[PDB]
């Protein structure tokens, strides 16, 4: 469950398509953490 609020990362819904890559989870299920190449 990481924030991913110091990288700077968005977070996806569902899943992390390849435009992002899926470093973990924003926090909850509803939504995943991604980050922008």
């Amino acid at each position: 469950p990481v924030t991913c609020l110091k990288s700077g990362a968005i977070c996806h819904p569902v899943f992390c398509p390849r435009r992002y890559k899926q470093i973990g989870t924003c926090g909850l299920p509803g939504t995943k953490c991604c980050k922008k190449p």
